[PDB]
């Protein structure tokens, strides 16, 4: 069974030209993270996260749900390939909120356009990129949201975002290619290891034209573009599920089990 490009583009609301241009890459990179939320509902509920194409597009595209980094960026890669882009998988060690050396727990993409290398990443979370970036060290690059830059550190690169007047590192990466089987090993760990916090907390995000929504446990943050950050404490399991399903457009397959676990584990 092939990748259903029509259904994917309908899922993200893209009605533009279908080609392998930079303009198209920019339009898809803006739309995807607004249409499809970042979330860990399945890992939280102990449900398997499948990365194979058939399962991935059933869940996110037909089923209208979201996912976390591997789900987002594998999906995006499938779309970019179907549109004719030259795209490869990469991996990264997360620096945001992180001991000395962290695992390669994140996925991003490289896209080759007329001999130039871009990175793309629609799956990081709170600070998911809303434009592709030129792999050009040192340079501040504007996006439809925050400014980003890539800095060169020995062998590797760090992707940084400008937050509260500081350059903050999201993650570090090299150009080693990665394939689906590599991501499946890391995904198994993140989604099922008792140590992994993707299993024990509720975490979510979604981009919007003039803001980002981000949620960690019982704290909702609305980051207005070039503006204030509104923060809300969420008092109950019920209001947590309301916020996810209403405001963030996130699907909770079993709300009772969800609320039950939230109450059990003292998240609120
Ligand atoms: C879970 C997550 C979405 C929560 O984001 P959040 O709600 O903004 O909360 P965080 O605690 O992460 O943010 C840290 C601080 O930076 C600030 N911040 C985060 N995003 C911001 C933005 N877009 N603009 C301004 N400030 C921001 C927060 O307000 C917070 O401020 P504080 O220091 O006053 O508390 C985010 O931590 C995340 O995306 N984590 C990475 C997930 C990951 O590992 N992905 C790859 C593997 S799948």
């Amino acid at each position: 069974p092939p990748f259903d490009l029509d259904a994917y583009l309908a899922r993200i609301g893209y009605t533009g030209p279908r080609n392998a241009s930079l303009d198209t890459l920019k339009a898809l990179h803006f739309a995807h993270p607004q249409a499809i939320p970042w979330e860990n509902i399945d890992p939280f509920l102990g449900r398997p996260v499948r990365l194979d194409l058939a399962a991935l597009q059933d869940k996110i595209v037909l089923g209208g749900r979201g996912g976390y980094c591997f789900e987002h960026n594998l999906l995006f890669m499938h779309a970019l390939k179907a549109l004719g882009f030259e795209v490869g998988g990469l991996a990264a060690r997360v620096l945001w909120g992180q001991d000395a050396i962290t695992a390669r727990s994140h996925m991003l993409l490289r896209v080759e356009l007329d001999g130039r290398t871009y990175i793309a990443d629609v799956g990081f979370g709170g600070l998911t990129l809303t434009a592709p970036l030129l792999l050009e060290p040192g340079r501040e690059q504007k996006t439809p949201h925050e400014p980003f830059r890539i800095v060169e550190a020995d062998d590797h690169f760090r992707l940084q975002a400008a937050i509260g007047g500081d350059w903050r590192s999201l993650y570090r990466f090299d150009l080693q290619p990665q394939y689906e089987v590599d991501y499946s090993v890391t995904n198994y760990f993140l989604s099922t290891s008792p140590t992994s916090h993707f299993l024990s907390s509720v975490i979510a995000a979604r981009a919007a034209p003039d803001r980002r929504y981000a949620l960690r446990g019982n704290r909702l943050s609305i980051h207005h573009l070039g503006g204030r950050t509104e923060q809300t404490e969420i008092a109950t399991a019920a209001d947590l599920a309301d916020t996810l399903q209403g405001l963030l457009g996130i699907i909770i397959p079993d709300r009772t089990a969800f609320e039950a676990k939230v109450r059990e584990t003292k998240i609120v």
